[PDB]
């Protein structure tokens, strides 16, 4: 369980490689 609000923008490129979906 991922609980990214807007940290989500941080992460889809910073972890991008496991979050690529």
């Amino acid at each position: 369980r991922w609980s990214i609000t807007t940290i989500h923008n941080l992460f889809r490129k910073l972890t991008h490689r496991l979050f690529r979906r």
